[PDB]
């Protein structure tokens, strides 16, 4: 699209990137654990 | 094409967001499957 230079631009991307990271890192972790306990070793004991 | 200024910010975020989504969606899926086969419950799959 457009590859220009600007202290703002760089900062902008850094902001969005970080945000997307945290959000995902949250939904992910929760998921891993979600299925973790869900398995409950075959059936409930 | 178009070499003007307008609604750039909005477009910028939309670009970064989407990118972060795809990348993560890749590392995630691969992970889920990674441990999936790793378990090799009983016999190797």
């Amino acid at each position: 699209m457009t590859d220009k230079t600007g202290r703002e631009h760089l900062s902008v991307y850094a902001v969005v990137v970080i945000a997307s990271v945290v959000g995902f890192c949250l939904l992910v972790m929760l998921f891993l654990l979600k299925l973790a306990r869900h398995s409950k070793f075959g059936m409930k004991g």
